[PDB]
């Protein structure tokens, strides 16, 4: 039932999933100026060398870019973490227009989109058994704004046109997500939610200060794909993004400055 329209967008969700008014959800607008700094943070480490993508699909929701997780292959760990992290999947929230788009906002400003590094803590041994526990992922959002393209980018953008509707599913190897970090690891962290149903409270947010650029070209193709399946009629997938939603009692912590 659960989607981004009138009728069964964000503001609904609360009907089946009553945590959507929980303690620690996401996202949430990034105060800069009153973000603590904590110079006991580490350095983020990010180590994708070994990367396996697997699959892109269409869920009807977003497109995501699947990774074999049966290894320590691709990992997040340092930062704010104890644990290590394994690479599940990657996907994209993004809006109709340039000027919205992104989930978390830095002093209320909006951007075009926003990627999520989905990881998993692999004390758990499993995503779902992850998803159940206060530190169970930890997913790394980074800001896209339209400008230059992003080179590393263009091989996800020119396989839509083959999960265009939802349910569609593609072979997608090699695929290195290197490419779709920008230079600074710098960041912002804090503990919230997945931001889509089931919005369970188990995500160690870490969200990098520098955005990518991407072009309007390729931004134009995430917004030719549909949220229905083949053979239905035709609603573009675009703003598939929940609003800001309250801090509550939560500190956001910077890494920098
Ligand atoms: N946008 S988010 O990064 O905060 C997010 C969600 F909001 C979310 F609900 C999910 S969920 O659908 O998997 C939770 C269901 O137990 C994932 N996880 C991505 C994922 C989806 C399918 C298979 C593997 C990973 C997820 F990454
Ligand atoms: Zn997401």
């Amino acid at each position: 039932h659960w989607g981004y329209g009138k009728h069964n967008g964000p503001e609904h969700w609360h009907k089946d999933f009553p945590i959507a008014k929980g303690e620690r959800q996401s996202p949430v607008d990034i105060d800069t100026h009153t973000a603590k700094y904590d110079p006991s943070l580490k350095p983020l480490s990010v180590s994708y060398d070994q990367a396996t993508s697997l699959r892109i699909l269409n869920n009807g929701h977003a497109f995501n870019v699947e990774f074999d997780d049966s290894q320590d292959k691709a990992v997040l760990k340092g930062g704010p973490l104890d644990g290590t992290y394994r690479l599940i999947q990657f996907h994209f929230h993004w809006g109709s227009l340039d000027g919205q788009g992104s989930e978390h906002t830095v002093d209320k400003k909006k951007y075009a989109a926003e990627l999520h590094l989905v990881h998993w803590n692999t004390k758990y041994g499993d995503f779902g058994k992850a998803v159940q526990q206060p530190d169970g992922l930890a997913v790394l959002g980074i800001f896209l704004k339209v400008g230059s393209a992003k080179p590393g980018l263009q091989k996800v953008v020119d396989v839509l046109d083959s999960i265009k509707t939802k349910g569609k599913s593609a072979d997608f190897t090699n695929f290195d997500p290197r490419g779709l970090l920008p230079e600074s690891l710098d960041y912002w962290t804090y503990p919230g939610s997945l931001t889509t149903p089931p919005l369970l409270e188990c995500v160690t947010w870490i969200v990098l200060k520098e955005p990518i650029s991407v072009s309007s070209e390729q931004v134009l193709k995430f917004r030719k794909l549909n949220f229905n399946g083949e053979g239905e009629p035709e609603e573009l997938m675009v703003d598939n993004w929940r609003p800001a939603q309250p801090l509550k009692n939560r500190q956001i912590k910077a890494s920098f400055k």
